[PDB]
């Protein structure tokens, strides 16, 4: 049956609306979720022309302009810190380098921030799912001083405190302590940014991070210890913040110290049937690539972008698909996920992409796609204000145009599957959902936007199936 793009617009209007409705409905279903290991704090500055032009005179913008084209490891110098963020600029591309002078990090401090915010994956999700979404969240926090612990959102959102031989959890401002800030300078500017000679072609971000524990993964003693105590307090987990791995550590140490205390943590989690979902960040080091993806079996979920799905690909060995997949070929990336499910026997995978999301999952059902929609929706919601507060804010979202190009792309995946529904094919063994979504032009935030729609589609999609 023939389908106008006008017709579909409506149909998909309808099918949002309707999402958002049961995922409202479903959320205060779900008893608790665990997010692991990375939370620090986010230090943004609004890039000034003129400051930055001072400043880079300053040390002397000879030195400084030899780092945009030889760009080093990490940052050792005042040098290599500017003439990362003027990169940054000029490729118009999103940059993270590790601050490893002391005296850097003095001037970081100095040059300051306009703003303070939750960091770290876990973080970031804590205050969503916790302060927006209220659910009973429990968050992993390396280092908690008072800095750290007032960016945490009021609502049900736990750190768990030894309290004498007895485990108790408490909300993160009750659990101070003095310890270190673990601080990430995100530097931000617009879609067309004016400095030195150098323009900026689009609106990113440079990221001076001189967080200490997040780049180990250093775990607190509660988790270490009393993680049984912990894992039963909750329905699901999200872990993150595990692409920072490096194969070999001066120190003699390796990542393998690391992933062992993490692979029993997922045994503890099967032990107690918990769902937990997997943030697949883009892994550089390749033998921890290999080991994150063996580790994948023991996930019921995962989530991953263009490049970390291809990245993937390539040590899966399947070089020609990662290729497509990076070329964003469509019917490519749902290869690659069929490929990626046979290989792990995973339960569930989320692929995010600008434009669309796709789940590949074992089970069947609609709530699948409405928890697509609603991630959707969250997305828009946050990109649009940039901070979210309330649950309402993403029913703003809903005025956001919806992707049309991915709508005409769907007409192609009903003449290539067998869509029983909109956005929804049945498959042998798998049900593969599609769903369209909502772009927002020149947005504020942009900052954890990704996490926003894994955990939102992650959490929201279990608590529909709880029913
Ligand atoms: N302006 C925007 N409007 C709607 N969605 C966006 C916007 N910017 C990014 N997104 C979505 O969020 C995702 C960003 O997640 P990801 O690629 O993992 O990177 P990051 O972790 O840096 O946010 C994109 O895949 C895209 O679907």
């Amino acid at each position: 049956m023939k389908e106008s793009l006008k017709d579909r617009i409506r149909l998909w209007k309808r099918l949002y609306v309707n999402a958002f409705e049961n995922a409202l409905n479903a959320i205060p279903n779900v008893k608790g979720v665990l997010l692991a290991y990375n939370t620090n704090i986010d230090a943004i500055k609004y890039l000034d022309a003129d400051d930055l032009e001072k400043r880079v005179t300053e040390k002397g913008k000879e030195k400084v302009f030899e780092i945009i084209e030889n760009p080093p490891e990490k940052i050792s110098s005042i040098e290599e810190l500017l003439g990362g963020i003027l990169r940054s600029i000029k490729l118009g591309k999103a940059m993270e380098w590790f601050v490893e002078s002391e005296e850097v990090r003095r001037y970081l401090r100095e040059w300051g921030w306009d703003e303070l915010r939750i960091g770290g994956q876990a973080g970031i999700m804590a205050n969503l799912l916790g302060g927006v979404y209220r659910i009973p969240t429990i968050v992993h926090v390396p280092q908690n001083p008072k800095l750290q612990a007032e960016l945490f959102v009021d609502g049900p959102i736990y750190v768990p405190v030894f309290e004498g031989n007895k485990l108790k959890l408490v909300h993160p401002k009750d659990a101070i302590a003095e310890e270190e800030e673990l601080i990430h300078y995100i530097y931000e500017f617009p879609r067309g940014f004016q400095v030195f000679d150098v323009q900026a072609p689009r609106e990113n971000r440079f990221i001076a991070n001189a967080d200490d524990y997040n780049a180990r993964v250093y775990m607190r003693r509660e988790f270490r210890e009393g993680f049984e105590e912990i894992t039963r307090n909750v329905e699901l987990a999200i872990i993150s913040g595990l692409q920072v791995l490096k194969e070999y550590y001066p120190d003699g140490t390796t990542y393998k110290d690391v992933l062992d205390r993490v692979e029993s943590h997922l045994n503890i989690l099967n032990r107690y049937n918990v769902k937990s979902h997997f943030e697949f960040a883009y892994t550089a080091n390749r033998r921890v690539r290999e080991a994150l993806v063996e580790l994948l079996p023991k996930f019921t979920s995962v989530g991953l972008n263009e490049v970390e799905l291809a990245s993937i690909m390539e040590i899966i060995g399947d070089e020609e698909l990662a290729k497509e997949v990076l070329e964003g070929h469509i019917f490519s990336v749902i290869d690659a996920m069929n490929v990626l499910m046979d290989e792990t026997g995973i339960e569930r995978i989320h692929f995010h992409t600008y434009g669309y999301y796709l789940a590949l999952t074992q089970y069947r059902g609609e709530e699948v796609r409405d928890a697509l929609l609603f991630a959707s929706l969250a997305a828009a919601a946050k990109a649009m204000k940039g901070n979210l507060e309330r649950i309402e804010q993403i029913r703003d979202a809903l005025s956001v145009p919806t992707n049309e190009r991915a709508i005409v792309l769907e007409e192609e995946l009903e003449k290539e599957f067998t869509e029983f529904e909109n956005g929804l094919i049945d498959m042998v063994d798998r049900q593969l959902a599609f769903v369209p979504t909502k772009i927002v032009a020149s947005p504020k935030s942009t900052v954890g936007i990704g996490d926003t729609i894994s955990s939102s589609a992650f959490v929201s999609e279990f608590g529909m199936r709880k029913r």
